[PDB]
């Protein structure tokens, strides 16, 4: 019913945030994968064998079993400690885009929620323009029964009403599909909402736009997931530099072993040198090893690693002047906006003087026909260009916002000034 | 020529649809992928090594020859079986995108068609609107040739006229375009269309909105991928989970071997000692492993696994919202159709009457030719609407069926009666 | 502020560009990384054992320490050679979609270009179209002064003076934000640009259709590169049947070991058994590999590989098909340019002639001024569209080059001096 108690149904249940959601759990748990090969590995084994000999080692022949419990523990490892640190900042990275998700459906609620409030206002005027235009037709068909005017009065007066209904319609459907889209945005139908106030609405200047431009340097989000990427594509120098290095790997085993000699040769052999033995064995162990030379695998998967951060860079200068132009353009509109409205303002005054004088001081005399109906047309285009320009200030600053990356619950909190009257979203 | 007619030919050989369909035939050939690792696995190995021993073994010299074929075959193995039924599921997906690329080539092809239908009316209402500015500006010059008008008219009608020149400009190559869109679909030019029978309508009341709700929720294409790919999402989680089971596998093998001994001090006291082997050897064995710890790695992988099903199941809620905003707003269409249709059908005969009561008001002076020539560009935007909203309804009427998840071949025959009539794609 | 002047400045530092250098870059050096498996692979390893062995394994202890240095070459493995031909595919097709992009920062610096010049002159003939309303706002306040008048036409010359008061804001607004999308491709803010020249003006008319599709078919990029990414599927083919031939490994190696054995039941007396070994060791060996069968694993591969060079396949007739439709559109543009330039040389030429021979009709006093002032609005009409389709060409014959896969820095040398008069990019 209001924007702000709006948003916050949409807030607890959109599946666009919560998938964004659960995106930055996965990131962030996955950093316990990550880490899972410095920690020791424990696992049981078995093992049978049957085999069976042939040719000077024919008539011998055995079955063999074993068991055993193997721990392995990686002392050093270096690309095992890069591999953790690039999934924290993985995580982080997925982190920031789901700030970024946040901002969007405050920036995407408040967008369906003008555009309906708009489909609103644009079906009233032309409700009402209907009615003006019915107005002259109502007068001159009077005027017609009783000699006065010709046909070529009525026609007019109906072609331009005829054309009108058919406007009522492609108007009436526009605000359908308006109010189906926040349905499809916030989960559930408005049969109102809170419209625009003009009692309470003042339109205040932005701050200088070198403040603006230097605020969001530091705060948005867009330029900071960029940064991180940057960072993320040099640790992954490092990664590919890892593989040059030493590595050390602890391990350590209990176990059991049997094999048995049976068979013809084997029945006796010597003086019982069949080697029925079945061991038993405590063993722990380490083992080294260095690379020296791999057909330049390595110092490749460098050089690619070296070109990718040259990209994330230029990539860096992408989002940069990205953000330049979004806290430049989006302070332009802001003081579009105002001058829109200030103008607009004086455009219906100035109709308003149209109707006022030429409308209702048309009685008798001047001028008829088509001078008639058009000192209320530019009546309502005034009138719905102003409200228009209304609701493009109010979007506009909240485009600002998210430029700076600033953008929370709290703006939409202060727009519950300008909005009170609550108004059917209905076609009645 | 007729619209299925068209459609027939575009439907097999249609590079969009065929890259779709080459995609699900992969999608099921790798089903006898992942069935691979559960089948047997036969080869076949060889190997030679010569050793010169120094230190303690110095004076010592060995050739080492031998060869085996190698069987393996898991007996258990859950994840494996998972990798299969992970294909199947894969597959399965895949069907269900490429049903939903064969209702968008219908869907995209009746588009491009009415597209090419809608570019010719706007053409010739341009050009009928030509010739009516036409034979005011012949009308006017030639009533000035007596002198009976002033120059300040002469001018004013080949003002208006020169605008519609170009128009007709714009008109003729938006036609040249609309056709080349609709052979980059079919695949070939078309001389020839048919276009609606103005006569015999189809405005028929669509089916209640909750009714058709009803019946997309079980069969639209989008709705049931998403409810697959959740489907999808679950079964990796018990994948995940297979981490901590136990494993056996079975090992068999044929082989023989050889290892002959020289150089200096080769022997050693009685029965010359470090003599040659001639091994063959016929082995049966099976290897059980079973992990008990891994860092914690399986654990967060099953994790991981579930806010992925999460995120899923989020996926779903957001394919189902778009489903209820598509039928609605399909509804909504088709219904101001309907209703758009009827008025400007009204609108027509509207604007008809003010130009045939209106075509004696230059047969004296009723109202001076300026009006009548402004009224000309009256009847025919009415005229342009009801074409328009004409072909929009019949749009609107398959993406009812596209949202129902049933548009098929039967919705284009069904309008074979509402075409007949065949109109040129490059007029003279 | 020429045109080629100010691509200089982009071109340089451009980060979208520079981005997909770094790729093309990578890429290739990734040639490095995919035949490193067939030079030499060198390592050190070494080893240290202790055990203790329980019952039958005698209470008999052992260390055992060894090192070794180790050399791996493939001799034959058609794969590996197979991986290294489609790096060289994967880093030609880098390549290519390096050189679109070269045409793509063209394109879009012509067309952010002439946006700018654009929004200058829509902003040039409302600013004029200004003066012209407040032209005869300020002759019909001093008629009413002496009392000519009726109030009523003072309000007509006012309220939709007014109106243009307001869409001169956003014409006014247009302009920077046209300027800052100007600036977020070239990273430069230009205050003055040399703007078209109305004289020294081309009007070239393209080569024959067919000759123009005939060189598209040999030149164009995307489809240059939709060949090589079927050459590249075909490959792929031949490396999923790789899989069944025989590979042969040399693997060389120097090392050393020691084992010692302690624990009671060795040091006693008896009976002398275990003996400790410090021995060296050289060695040679090769190694011989042969699938028999895989699971049907290598088969299904394969068959997956062949469905998906199905895909390429249709996607070059896709890519095609997008040539076709691009070069014919380009061809219908450029004529619908020379013909829309034409029409409105003679539209302007004939709205000149309705204000010249109505201008006269003023100084001496004829019809009405509201007449004059709709009179004025189509008469300004011609000219913003006229200028406008001057542009429209300019980019298409752009549109022809990049189609033709042509386009460079030269067709930015040929619009020089077509454009010379320099102009404002923020009027006060
Ligand atoms: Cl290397
Ligand atoms: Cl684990
Ligand atoms: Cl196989
Ligand atoms: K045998
Ligand atoms: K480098
Ligand atoms: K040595």
């Amino acid at each position: 019913e209001n924007l702000m108690q709006v948003y916050q149904q949409a807030r607890l249940s959109n599946p666009e945030l919560r998938k964004s959601a659960a995106d930055r759990d996965a990131a962030f748990e996955k950093i316990n994968e990550a880490r899972s090969p410095l920690l020791p590995q424990l696992g049981l084994g078995a093992d049978y064998t049957y085999s069976n000999g042939y040719r000077d080692a024919n008539g011998i022949n055995s079955n063999a079993t074993s068991a055993s419990l193997q721990l392995t523990q990686s002392i050093f490892d270096m690309s095992k400690w890069r591999a953790l640190t690039l999934q924290e900042k993985a995580a982080g990275i997925q982190d920031v885009t789901y700030q970024t998700d946040q901002q969007t459906l405050i920036l995407n609620t408040a967008t369906a929620y003008f555009n309906v409030l708009n489909a609103i206002d644009v079906l009233s005027y032309t409700q009402a323009q209907k009615e003006a235009i019915y107005r002259q037709l109502d007068q001159t068909t009077q005027r017609f029964n009783v000699g006065l005017v010709a046909i070529t009065d009525v026609q007019n007066a109906r072609a331009q009403y005829d054309t009108v209904l058919a406007n009522e319609l492609t108007a009436r459907n526009n605000l359908d599909n308006a109010v189906e889209q926040l349905r499809q945005i916030t989960g559930n139908y408005y049969p109102e909402l809170a419209a625009l106030n003009v009692e309470n609405f003042k339109t205040d200047k932005p701050q200088p736009v070198n403040a603006l431009l230097k605020e969001a340097e530091k705060r948005n989000l867009s330029l900071l997931q960029a940064r991180l990427s940057q960072d993320l594509a040099r640790e992954q120098i490092r990664q590919a530099q890892d593989g040059h290095l030493p590595t050390l790997d602890l391990t350590a085993s209990t176990g059991i072993s049997d094999t048995s000699y049976s068979g013809s040769k084997t029945r006796g052999a010597a003086g019982t040198q069949y080697d029925d033995s079945n061991m038993g064995q405590n063993k722990v162990g380490l083992s080294f090893s260095l690379p020296i030379y791999q057909g330049g695998m390595v110092n490749s998967q460098v050089k690619q690693a070296q070109y990718n951060f040259v990209g994330a860079s230029e990539q860096l200068e992408s989002a940069h002047r990205s953000v330049v132009q979004t806290v430049r353009s989006s302070f332009n509109n802001i003081n579009a906006s105002i001058s829109s409205i200030n103008a607009y303002k004086q455009a219906v005054v100035s109709a308003q003087s149209s109707l006022d004088a030429m409308e209702a001081g048309f009685s008798v005399g001047t001028e008829t026909i088509v001078d008639v109906l058009d000192a209320t047309t530019t009546l309502y285009n005034a009138k719905q260009e102003l409200a228009n320009a209304r609701y493009n200030y109010l979007i506009n600053q909240l485009n600002i916002k998210s430029a700076l990356g600033t953008l929370n619950e709290q703006d939409l909190l202060a727009l519950n000034n300008a909005l009170s009257k609550p108004v059917s979203t209905n076609p009645e």
